[PDB]
């Protein structure tokens, strides 16, 4: 049988609303146990005063368990904190709700109180049959999460978590199950069943006195926790593994059924070590059941010590109760003790006790020296702990854990390097908590994997979408409200005037960026052309040349549609502006990499050799019909870039005097860097036929799909035979074509994402005026930026802020999985990020 | 693994208060539904009429489980009625408490109502938290058992049972434990329950009318019923094996959560046979969930039909449920389910549903002659059965059960004989019931020792005691109230006088006997004595000699020994008359069989070959200081019998005239009949050298102990050296000696059981003169009595109805376990005869 690791937890406390909370208050030694009139007026019966309470049970995101106002309002408190602390466990885990979808995961919860249905059922209320009853509770948790494994209450009372354990173990073995979530519950709405237990005398005014000789009686206390089991091969995290467990019962005791047998109890942990064949002596600490009583405490330590304090045990045997601390949650009380244990293999510390200082003289092994009580964090080295807990019925459980111990002997590649880190969640201020939490958590890398791995929710279920960036120079947050309806994602490629010196240095510091110029520079070489030295080394005179900006501009575009997949980026639309349809045929498929270099080395090739006329090219701050009407003979609208905004291209003497009457009539005039060659003009068509020839000896036709839209086409003609294929044809003629860029963005819905793929975003302020103030548009570069890595990564993460998909750390080397011991937990984030502004129906106390 | 059987059951359904009246209202076609006021006010809160209702739910034995009235006033009827019904279910195992009792035996239940605590807890009595809380109930159980397995309380609503079974079953498989109570339960106390579900729109107003195309809902109906499961390897009783049961959950339906899914059902029922490599096609019958509901039925027939019609299944899958003869006990519901299945298979034939009239046309097995309904009483050859239950909130189970076909291929060789039936209960009227039901079974051995091996009872649990003769020709019923004090059990061995002719022609019948008998002829046989021809052939003549006497009523006494032996009856105490001390000293162990016999063959013998004078003896009503004085010269008193009963001895021709002196004075005189030998008189010591040398050679001295009281040695003397030993000098002195019975018998307590072990019990009564009237005395034979057999068992069956132990069946072979199929049910009788004459404390109705 695959070894059973303990993969997630989470959980509510008394004063502790996540596992963190609750190890800050075992370790800061804080009484979780309270005096005040949070459930019932202080002195009411004549209760105890203490009592361990959860901070709040009448809070709950209802929206995104999909339950209505009715439903919600009749469903047990139990219930509704249980399913946001089964879904911290399993985002804690590394899982997500589509990684649980279907599978076979078991249910197993611990749970007793009825006291929801009992200050209810008088209502009459048909939504108290899903909302109240013990089996509900299980059954709405494996509704939820699509679960299929058994979905089962249990009530042995104090015991019940540790029977559900040993029945997940015992599915998993068995393979009936290949994980499970096995909780417990417990809550203190009604002061009759106090008073039912004082007068039984079972109650202490106090305090659990665990192992003290003042020890009187239990003080009760409420829980809500969980923890997601997986077979260790198939762990994200591994806390520890469950080595083995199991239950019996005492049987006759003629002292009466409530009285314990420590004989019994022995019995029970000498079958445990015998079964899994591990010598009892192994194990340092022993977490006991430990409720402070009189008979309780010296029966089960004395078990214990003849079971455990072997005579070649040399070092005393740990012992603590996790009851001195916060109280006894009866029916949930293993689950405290199980968060204790995990905690001190996690931290590499046993939390201490409380109320310990008389040693009760009935318990041999401490006045022996063979036992020792936990009375100050104790470091602790690996290996085994021991959790006993006991039912009041005679129901006994024993478990044995062991460590996970497993240490990255190297830090990840990337863990000081820039990365993107998004996250989703249900509230704006939960969403910018977590932010903080992951830069706390810079250096992890495996805090950051588990967080992706988790972090795959639907799009409707987490509302708030935002990014920070880890390790950055500079303070980035982005944090968006999304609406549950997908956003079209359209790539736009950028022509000449986008290319910069220096323009690939910051971004090969990507693998995935840096081999794919790599490969276009391998295809590059047989031609002359040294890319990589052009890229890294290249100067102003270097890109004056016709060719080199061409094959700069097509390679940086390839790299960075490549870097787009690589984080599962997809475009729903593609756009190109003049040489930029060469990226879109690549991003299309139309193009193989080498093919697409090729392309754009063979356009600057055939344009450098036909030696064309002195031309120039100008933006002009015109029409396209006024560009049409007023340009002089020899000069033409060459690009639509806006409805206000035409390139001109012609005669270099005939563009220099149009643009000095331009100017002089107030019309905007910019010079565009075309290396004194007027494109996408008459002056072109002495190029087309060697061009068309030299590409048809590279292109293999293939067809253009309906996410491109042609700008080297006119929209009438996009179903004509040419616009169908990237051909050589298409992309001879595209040199020669005017560039209908506008027509192209006004098909582009108002409310897209544009993602700009350039080595500078030169059309950002087109795009967006355009598309207008709901569409996001962002560059992927910035000429001379600072860090084009945050450039590129803020970009990014305003773009998924907004809706989009994608996994940042795919640009990065794996993490490999299990995660190494110590790895910060999630369930603590998650637990903080609840919409908890609605108020829910709590079963108020008997008047 | 050894495969796992259901080895007994009990429960209580609606109207049936056994297993045998629940077969009876199924094969009746009895509607178990009722309406009446037992619960709440009919039409209360505008409920249905119909309910499914325990006929009684406020009686229980609490002394019998002892249980002070006020643990028992809080204690959960469900816990009471399960009690009970595990008593019987591990009695109808064939099981008894001293056999169950620190047995590694789990408790499983089924248990969701906690209707019990919501009514009592404003009582604040401590008695509610070892009463109510739904732990306590199985916790309750293992206490009183003594049960060392898990002890652990299931919901998973509907299907809880099955859940119960498969943790039993796993835990079984697993070697956790060697034998499992799994049990069921449900009351509706609360009309309040009946609301929120009739709310819920689950009620139907009339049935659950499974199958029908009417079906509209369900009724709502009680249970409390137990299995008790052992290896087949070690049981007494098999009804079936348990092939396999599963367990899983639906999921998420976007039907909503208590909408069940069909596909998770096949899934469900794939798996068990998979697993088990079980063919579903061999499945000839189906216990259907079959709640009556439009969307359930449809949803679990077709995916039955998807797994279980297989294109070459030729006969119909034959399907049913019991929820449409009792309704549908929720959390118990299987526990009806699993009755009938065993029922059909125990009885042959599969009981009919109710209300079947029109087929619902969604069920495709049913539309095309694939599965078919049972509506008659239908044979069933054995094989396999299934079993669905399906909780609300999609928690589904699945069984598979086989049945136990081995027939005894020939009757038992005690079928037909006179047998001794021995029983005790709680009632007079119970045990009556009981002696009853034996008879009506008196041809089936193996139910007589079923009964037998679930008889063993401490003396103080069950106070009413008696006994039956099966197969008898005379009716003989005793019935006694015991007090809880062991009463001693004396042997009394006569002597002289208690030969017959044909002493022992009928307890020749028992091997035990007749083995012992042949063993003493073999011994004799090389002396010239045929002691088997003298005991079947011989005359009043051969009855005459001075030898044959001796031979036959020491051999006649070792084999009523013997046979007591044989029954586990075992004197505390022994005493003999004249050559009675022979016996006792066998009984006592001081003499072998061989020895026994031997000493009395010499004794005749020496008597023979010593040539006395003619003598006589004569019983005369005088006292032994009377006697003393009045015996002439060659008279003396020779056995002390009672205090106005003396045996004379002396010459024939002075005793002749002295029996007609003391006749003239109306004294009592009676002749005994001594073969003309004047015993116990100075006539004797003629022989005593002579039968001490002879003895000598045969007795190897073994020390006597202090149960056997002497009646030839005066009690001053008792701890003399010749006293202490059973010696050759003991044995001749004996025949000296007076007898001093009278003396012997004043040391027996007055409230002892006194056996005479003679061929004819000649002293019944001077041993019910002396001892009184709180003595039981009995002989083992009658002289010419018609039956001895019947007379035997009579006189044990009077002692054991007042205190004594036995096994009556140990006379005869053994039965071979397991018992063969269709031995007749324990649990019926074992649910008639509690003392149901306090009435309890029950959750009334919320006003």
């Amino acid at each position: 049988s695959g070894d059973i690791a303990i993969a997630g937890i989470s959980g509510r406390y008394p004063e502790s609303d996540s596992v963190g909370e609750f190890r800050d208050n075992l370790f800061g030694k804080v009484n979780m146990l309270t005096c005040d009139d949070r459930r019932w007026k202080l002195g009411h019966l004549d209760l105890p005063d203490v009592l361990g309470k959860l901070r709040s049970v009448d809070r709950f995101d209802s929206e995104f368990f999909n339950l209505n106002s009715k439903q919600t309002e009749m469903l047990d408190p139990q219930t509704r904190l249980l399913l946001e602390v089964c879904y911290e466990a399993i985002v804690d885990a590394g899982e997500s709700l589509a990684s649980v979808k279907g599978s076979r995961t078991g249910m197993y919860l611990a749970i007793s109180s009825s006291e929801p249905e009992q200050a209810w059922i008088c209502r009459q209320d048909p939504y108290i049959v899903m909302g109240c009853p013990h089996t509900m509770s299980p059954n709405r948790i494996s509704f939820f999460f699509d679960l299929h494994g058994p979905s089962i209450a249990y009530d042995t009372a104090c015991s019940s978590v540790l029977v559900a354990l040993e029945a997940a173990f015992q599915h998993m073995r068995t393979g009936v199950i290949d994980s499970a979530i096995v909780a417990g519950v417990n809550t203190c709405f009604r002061a009759l069943t106090s008073k039912v237990y004082q007068n039984m005398g079972m109650l202490g005014p106090e305090a659990c006195k665990a192992f003290d000789s003042s020890g009187n009686g239990y003080a009760r206390s409420e829980i809500v926790s969980a923890l997601f089991l997986k077979k260790s091969s198939d762990s994200k995290r591994i806390y520890c593994s469950v080595v083995n467990v199991k239950t019996n019962n005492d049987g006759f005791t003629p002292q009466g059924l409530t009285f314990p047998s420590g004989e019994i109890q022995e019995q029970l942990m000498r079958n445990v070590y015998a079964d899994c064949k591990l010598n009892p002596k192994e194990v340092s600490y022993f977490e006991c059941h430990g409720t402070g009583t009189p008979a309780g405490d010296p029966q089960e330590t004395n078990a214990i010590y003849r079971v455990m304090c072997t005579p070649d045990k040399r070092e005393p045997l740990l012992i603590g109760s996790v009851k001195s601390n916060m109280g006894h949650a009866e029916t949930g009380s293993a689950m405290a003790s199980i968060t204790k244990v995990i905690l001190a293999m996690h931290e590499g510390f046993i939390a201490p006790n409380l109320h310990f200082r008389s040693p009760n003289p009935k318990i041999e092994g401490l006045r022996d020296g063979k036992m020792a009580v936990v009375t100050e964090a104790t470091p602790w080295s690996g290996g085994y702990m021991a959790i006993n807990s006991f039912g009041m019925g005679g129901s006994n459980a024993h478990a044995v854990l062991r460590s996970y111990d497993v240490s990255s002997s190297k830090p990840h590649p990337s863990a000081h390097k820039p990365r993107l880190f998004t996250y989703s969640a249900r509230t704006e201020h939960g969403l910018r908590a977590i932010l903080r939490e992951a830069q706390t958590h810079a250096a992890s890398m495996e805090f950051h994997a588990l967080c992706q791995a988790s972090a795959d929710a639907p799009l409707g279920s987490m509302p708030y979408r935002g990014a920070t960036i880890l390790n950055g120079q500079h303070d980035f947050e982005v944090v968006e409200k999304c609406k549950s309806k997908a956003r079209e994602v359209w790539f736009i490629y950028a022509g000449m005037g986008s290319q910069w010196v220096g323009m690939a240095r910051c971004l090969m510091q990507l693998d995935v960026f840096r081999h794919s110029l790599e490969k276009s520079a391998a295809v590059l070489k047989p031609h002359g052309v040294d890319l990589l030295n052009i890229l890294s080394e290249g100067t102003e005179d270097t890109l004056r040349t016709i060719l080199n900006p061409f094959v700069c501009i097509t390679s940086i575009q390839v790299a960075l549609t490549d870097l787009l997949w690589s984080m599962g980026i997809r475009p729903d639309g593609i756009v190109g502006h003049s040489m930029g349809e060469v990226g879109c045929a690549y991003c299309d498929g139309c193009l193989t990499a080498e093919e697409a270099v090729l392309t754009a080395y063979w356009r600057g090739k055939c344009v450098t050799d036909g030696k064309v006329p002195p031309g120039k090219m100008a933006a002009v701050g015109l029409t396209w019909e006024e560009a049409k009407s007023q340009c002089p003979a020899g000069v033409v609208p060459a690009c639509h870039n806006a409805e206000d905004s035409v390139t001109i291209s012609g005669a270099a003497d005939v563009m220099l005097k149009f643009m000095e009457e331009l100017k002089a009539k107030d019309v905007f005039v910019r010079e565009v860097n075309s290396s004194n060659i007027a494109y996408h003009s008459y002056f072109m068509e002495n190029i087309y036929a060697s061009l068309k020839d030299s590409l048809s000896k590279v292109i293999s036709p293939k067809p253009r799909t309906a996410r491109w839209l042609p700008t080297s086409v006119p929209e009438e003609l996009w179903d004509s035979a040419p616009a169908q294929s990237s051909s050589a044809e298409f992309h001879a003629n595209n040199l020669v074509s005017p560039v209908l860029f506008h027509e192209a963005l006004q098909k582009i819905p108002p409310t897209a994402i544009a993602i700009e793929l350039a080595p500078h975003g030169l059309l950002q302020s087109v795009i967006k005026r355009t598309l207008g103030n709901e569409s996001v548009c962002v560059g992927l570069q910035k000429r001379n930026y600072a860090d084009n890595l945050e450039f590129l990564f803020a970009s990014l993460g305003k773009c998924f802020a907004n809706g989009l998909s994608l996994n940042p750390l795919a640009c990065y080397p794996p993490v490999e999985f299990p995660v190494p011991k110590g790895t910060p937990r999630l369930s603590d984030m998650v637990a903080g990020a609840w919409d908890h502004s609605a108020q829910w129906l709590v079963p108020k106390n008997e008047d």
